[PDB]
C-alpha cells in the first residue's frame, strides 16, 4: 500500500512543524529536527508531515524502515490480540524468555543467520550490539590466551578497579571514515565528522585508511587496486605496531559499505583480503552491517557479496531488523553468563514485527527487486553525472545503497533542502555526499519519479 | 486485575521450561535463563511459566515492570485504532519526531522532572543513558574550559584519531559496588561482580569506596556517621589526585541506593554532601535512577529523599520508566545537534505506555503505597531476622526497595531456589544478599503473602 507520488503544500519545515521545533526547543537542542511527522497518514515510501506535505522518502529513518509506513501486515499484527501480551509486558529477556522466544527467534533472525555463525544474542540498538561485540571479542581473546583454565586471583581483583591484568589494554582496529555509534567504545571505533568525536575521552586504537575509490572504476583499475593494497598493508603494518605496543588487537571492525562517514565503498576482493589478514593476526573479524544489513544492497548482508563460506566472526546489525544483535561463530560464546548481559537485551515486540517482515520480504522477493529498482536508480543517477559534472560527480552505489558527490557542502545541503520542497526526502553523508536509503518496497517507479523530479532541480539550479 | 495468590505445579524450571532451555542454549550461552513465562497469562504482581507455576513476582524483570503485568489501562492502549502507527512506524527521533512528541512526554517524563533540571534527552536503555550522559558532562566540562573560544583547529583533527586534546583525558569518579550498565564506558563506572568486568578494557577513572553501614542503624550511629565521612573524604583526595594526574574529573556518578552491588544504603546526608563536594570540585553531579526511580522508595525518584532544591546536575533513568533518558540542568545543553545522538533516541511506544503508567501511579496513589506496602515488608523482615539470625541479618530498606544478607552465597542461592518453589520469585544481589523489586501494584497483603511463605521455608531450612 503506497500513494501515486508526493504532494507538496508548504515549504519544509512548514508552520506546524516551526511550531513544534520551538516548543521541542525549549526541552532539549532541536537543532537536528527536520521536521515534524504525522506517521498515521504515512504510507509506504512516502512520509507525510504536520503540515500536510506528502514527501517520497529515500532517507527512511536514516535507513530504518525495512518495509515502509504503516504496512498492512504490521498493522494486522498490532490488531491481533493475542499480541497484546508482547507489547505490554516487558521482559528481561537474559533471565526469562517468554515461551515463543526461540521459535520467533527461528521465524526471524535465525532464518537469515549469516555463513559459519550459528550464534546469536539480542541487544536493543546498533551500537549496544557493538559494544557487546566488542566484549565477546575481547573475553574470546582472553580466553584463547588463557585456555580451559581459570580466571587468576590477580585477574579478579584488578578487573574490579580498571586495572590490568583484569582490564587488558587490548584494542579494536577501526578505519577512517567509519560509524559504529557513539556510545564510547563505540564511539573510539568511529571516524566519521569531528563533531560526533570531539571533547569526548577514546581509546588510543589503531585507525587505518578505508581505501578512497576514483571513479569512474573501469577508468581507474589498476589506482584502485593499488589504493586497496596500500590500505591491506597499512592495516597490516598497525596490528603488528599494537602488537609491540603490548595494545593487542583483538579484532578488526569494517562496514561493508561505509555509510555516515561518506558512502565510502572497496571491491568484494579487498574485504576478502581484510578478512584473511583477521585471521592470519587472530584478529576477531567483525563486521557492522547495521545499516547495509536488510537487503538494500540486494542481498540479505551486504558482505554475501563477498561469497565467502568464512565472511567473519562477528556480525553486528539493527535499525532495518528492527532489534539489534550479532550473529557469532560457535568460538565465540561467552564461557559465562552475565558477561554479555543487561536489562533488556532487544524487544520481543521488535522480534514479533522483524519475522513478518523477513516473511514480506521473502514473499514479495524484495532483495531481487532491491537490485533491480537500484540499478535503475544507478542507471538515472550516471545519466545526471554526464549532464551535470559541475554538481554530480563519483555516483556509486550497490542495489539502492547509493550516493554521489557536490562540489562542496554548502551545495550538498541546498540539494538535499531543495528536493524536500520538492518532493524528495534526501540523506547527507560525509562533507559533500548525498545518499539514498530506500526502504525495501522502493520501487523502480519510485526511481523514474525521483529521477524525473531531480533531473528538473538540477536544470532549474 | 490480579490473582488472589502464588499456585505451583511443577518444581521451578520445569520440564516445558527445560526443554526450552535447551532449544535456547544451541544459539546462545543460557545458563543465566530462570525459566520460560507465559505473558499472556501473568497478571498484576504473579508472573505464570510455561509449566503453568503462578510465582508472586517480587523481582519485576529486575526491577522494570511498573505497574505489574497485562495491566488492563496498557491492554487498552494497545486496543486503540490510534495507536497502532506509533507501534509499527518507528522514528529517528532525533530528526522526525511524531507530531505528538512533545505533548506525549509533557504527559509522562516532563511531569515528574526532578528539580532544577528542565532539560531532557530521550534514549532506550540505562546503559545508552548513562552513556550519554558521561558524554554530555565531558561536553560541558571543556566548554566551562575553553568559555567563548571556539574549537581549536588541533582539537578538531586530533579528535578524529582518538587523541588528545580532541580526545581529552577526563575521568568520571565512581564508586566501589556500583553498576551503571555494561557497555565500556559504564562499565569503567561499574564495580559490582568481577565477572561483569573481566576481559574487559577499562578507562583509569577514580574509583571511590561506598558507604557500608553496620546494622542495626540506632547501634551503629557514630560508626555509621565515621564511615559516611571517611568516603566523603577519601572522594575528594580521588579528585585532588586525578586533577594531578591530568585526568580531570568531570563528572562524579552515584546510585541513591547501590543495586546489582548489593542493595547498599547511605545516610541522605551522605549524598547532600557528596552533592557539595561535586559542585565545590566543578565536578558534573550524576545520578543513577535506573533502578531506584520510579517510586519503589515512597517517592517517584529515591533522590527526593535529599530533599534538596539542586539535587544533581543529571539524573538517568530506565527500567520502570519504560523508555530511558536523561533530566539535565539547562547548562549541561549540548552546544550543537549530533554530538548526543543516535537512530531511535527510545521509542515512542514506549512514552504511549510511559504516559498511562505515570498517569496510574498518581491515580492509584502507589507511591505511598510503596512507602506502606514497603513498612509492612520490612516490620516483617525485622521479625524474621529477629526469629532467625543465624539466616537473616542486615535487613534493610526504603520504601519496597528492600533487602537482607545470608551467611554465604550457597545459601542465598538455596533460600532463593526455595522460595520460586514455593511461590515468590526473588532476586539476588551482591555476594550474599537477596533483594526486593515488587512492582507499584505490590500491597501489604502480597508481603504477608510472601512472608508467611518464607517463614515456613526458614522453618524447615
Ligand atoms: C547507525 C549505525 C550504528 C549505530 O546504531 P544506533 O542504533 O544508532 O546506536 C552502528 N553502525 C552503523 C554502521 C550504523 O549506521
Ligand atoms: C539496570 C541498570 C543500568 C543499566 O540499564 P540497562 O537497561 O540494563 O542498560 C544502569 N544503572 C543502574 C543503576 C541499573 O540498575
Ligand atoms: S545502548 Fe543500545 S538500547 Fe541503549
Amino acid at each position: 500500500f503506497d500513494y501515486d507520488g508526493p504532494l507538496m503544500k508548504t515549504e519544509v519545515p512548514g508552520p506546524r512543524s516551526r511550531e513544534l521545533m520551538k516548543q521541542l526547543n525549549i526541552i532539549q537542542n532541536a537543532e537536528a529536527v527536520h521536521f515534524f511527522c504525522n506517521y498515521e497518514e504515512s504510507r509506504g515510501n512516502y512520509l507525510v508531515d504536520v503540515d500536510g506535505n506528502r514527501m517520497l522518502d529515500l532517507y527512511s529513518q536514516i535507513s530504518s524502515i525495512p518495509i515502509g509506513y504503516s504496512h498492512p501486515a504490521l498493522v494486522k499484527l498490532v490488531q491481533q490480540p493475542q499480541n497484546v501480551s508482547t507489547f505490554i509486558n516487558r521482559p528481561a529477556l537474559g533471565i526469562l524468555p517468554p515461551e515463543n522466544f526461540v521459535e520467533k527467534l527461528r521465524e526471524s533472525l535465525l532464518s537469515v543467520a549469516p555463513k559459519g555463525m550459528s550464534q546469536l544474542i539480542t541487544m536493543a540498538c546498533g551500537s549496544c550490539s557493538n559494544e557487546n561485540a566488542f566484549k565477546t571479542i575481547f573475553m574470546w581473546y582472553r580466553s584463547k590466551e588463557r585456555g580451559q583454565s581459570a580466571f587468576s586471583k590477580e585477574e579478579l581483583e584488578t578487573c574490579m578497579i580498571n586495572q590490568a591484568p583484569g582490564c587488558p589494554d587490548y584494542s579494536i582496529l577501526s578505519f577512517m571514515g567509519a560509524f559504529h555509534g557513539r556510545t564510547m567504545g563505540c564511539l573510539a571505533t568511529t571516524h566519521s565528522k569531528a563533531i560526533h568525536k570531539i571533547d569526548i575521552p577514546s581509546f588510543d586504537w589503531p585507525i587505518a585508511p578505508f581505501p578512497r575509490l576514483k571513479y569512474p572504476l573501469e577508468e581507474f583499475v589498476k589506482e584502485n587496486q593499488q589504493e586497496e593494497a596500500r590500505c591491506l598493508e597499512e592495516v597490516e603494518d598497525l596490528i603488528v605496531k599494537y602488537r609491540k605496543k603490548k595494545k593487542t588487537v583483538a579484532g578488526i571492525i569494517v562496514e561493508p559499505i561505509q555509510s555516515e562517514g561518506g558512502d565510502n565503498h572497496a571491491s568484494d576482493d579487498f574485504f576478502r583480503k581484510l578478512r584473511d589478514i583477521s585471521r592470519k593476526h587472530g584478529c576477531a573479524f567483525l563486521v557492522d552491517e547495521v545499516q547495509t544489513g536488510g537487503g538494500s544492497t540486494g542481498k540479505f548482508w551486504a558482505h554475501e557479496h563477498w561469497g565467502l563460506d568464512d565472511p567473519a566472526d562477528v556480525m553486528t546489525f539493527s535499525k532495518k531488523m528492527m532489534t539489534g544483535g550479532f550473529f557469532h561463530k560457535e568460538e565465540f560464546r561467552p564461557n559465562a553468563p552475565y558477561r554479555i548481559f543487561n536489562t533488556w537485551l532487544g524487544d520481543p515486540s521488535k522480534n514479533l514485527l522483524l519475522a513478518e517482515v523477513i516473511n514480506i520480504i521473502k514473499r514479495e522477493d524484495l532483495l531481487s527487486n532491491a537490485a533491480h529498482a537500484g540499478k535503475v536508480l544507478l542507471t538515472g543517477l550516471l545519466d545526471l553525472q554526464a549532464r551535470y559534472p559541475q554538481f554530480i560527480s563519483r555516483v556509486r552505489g550497490r542495489g539502492t545503497f547509493c550516493s554521489f558527490d557536490t562540489p562542496d557542502e554548502s551545495i550538498r545541503n541546498k540539494l538535499i533542502s531543495i528536493a524536500r520542497n520538492k518532493g524528495v526526502m534526501l540523506g547527507g553523508c560525509g562533507d559533500k555526499s548525498i545518499r539514498f536509503r530506500p526502504t525495501l518496497v522502493f520501487r523502480d517507479h519510485h526511481a523514474h519519479l525521483f529521477l524525473n523530479i531531480f533531473s528538473d532541480i538540477l536544470a532549474d539550479f
